[PDB]
């Protein structure tokens, strides 16, 4: 009833399973090769041709901003927005900030040495607005327990330690960022987040290569 | 009890009036300098220091995608998205779709002949991308009345139409897009964006003045 055309890299994928997980929907995981594109990628995505795609009774729903948005109103159970519409706007403001500034970290892959210094410090100033005014004194971007918002952030935890490592470079630090960097670390421990995230090994090997071909 | 901090010109701050006055929601416009922008502005939205900035009973919504759904969530009566979670996926679908291709529009307003004619039929085909998998044979995207996709898309009506003057170039026309061109059309019509739309010839002007600028 539920199929996830996904890869078992791709932190957008991630957001997905960590949302149907956290709502104990079933589905199969069809992890596709982006290479040779299957028949039923290009029929589902037209637009983008890419993954995560969802489909859900053979309708399908691609992007994973859209997604999670379909996966809590069709499974309103374990809500993983607010009910009050300005908490939902805050909530929306910060998934959209991320989503925009996520081209940002491009230059962590192709910068070098006086250059690359100055994309992680311009990292570091994103994510430090995410702390203060996002984040706050709160254990999680949604209170006491994980939202769409700290499922959207997911990929600035062991995704983003995966390129600082290939690109030698540090941007989260508990010295700079201490509340974004003690909620990365609470977010990675989450049981559902632990028991559902790439091996960094494997992380590490694909973003060093992501790296090699952007020089 | 609801402002707005906008402007004249900005296609971001039509969309806002347009719900508004499709939810019949009183509401004082606060047209804002970006030379020298007010500290209401700046305290409202520090992330951005852009309009439009909805305040609501003194709480600030900033982006303008983010105050449509608060919009829409505050006041449900005369809805602007469908019930249907599937349907309201596809809404926001093309939504994004719309607000991450507006970045191509960039080019128009940059490239001069023969870089120029490329850019404008990269328009075109995102535009027909829009026509055919989006807006089909419907006579809006929200079907028979405008909902948040026709808002979101408003600014390839007479925006577009002051573009294509400043820069030399057609994108929407009849012929290419003969879907989208009755959209258009139609769109503008509509006595609620009829009433509350700014004079081309002021648009035109500050179309010309953004090209300049960006040579
Ligand atoms: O656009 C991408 C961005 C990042 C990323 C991770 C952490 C922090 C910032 C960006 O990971 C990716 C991995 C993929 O397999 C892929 O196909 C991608 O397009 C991306
Ligand atoms: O980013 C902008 C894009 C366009 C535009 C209009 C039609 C089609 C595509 C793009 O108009 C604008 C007007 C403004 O006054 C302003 O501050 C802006 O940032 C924009
Ligand atoms: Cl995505
Ligand atoms: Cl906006």
């Amino acid at each position: 009833d539920v199929k996830l055309h996904g890869s078992w890299v791709s932190p957008f994928n991630y957001r997905v399973i960590w949302a149907l997980k956290l709502k104990g929907v079933e589905f199969e995981h069809i992890v596709e090769d982006l290479t040779n594109k299957s028949e039923l990628l290009l029929k589902y995505n037209p637009v983008y041709k890419k993954i995560p795609v969802l489909v859900h009774g053979g309708k399908p729903i691609a992007e994973s901003l859209v997604i999670l948005e379909y996966i809590e109103e069709t499974w309103p159970e374990n809500p993983l927005l607010p009910t009050d519409p300005y908490e939902r706007a805050m909530a929306r403001f910060w998934i959209q900030y991320g989503a925009t500034k996520t081209a940002a970290f491009g230059a962590l892959f192709r910068a070098s040495g006086e250059e690359l210094e100055k994309a992680a410090k311009e990292v570091v100033e994103v994510l430090r607005v995410l702390e203060e005014q996002g984040l706050g004194d709160k254990k999680f971007f949604g209170g006491d327990s994980i939202n769409l918002v700290d499922i959207s952030f997911g990929l600035f935890t062991c995704w983003l330690e995966a390129i600082e490592e290939a690109a030698g470079v540090k941007v989260l630090e508990p010295s700079t960022l201490p509340r974004l960097h003690a909620w990365a670390q609470n977010f990675i421990e989450v049981p559902l987040i632990k028991e559902n995230i790439p091996d960094y090994d494997k992380l590490l090997l694909h973003m060093k290569g992501v790296r090699e071909k952007m020089m």
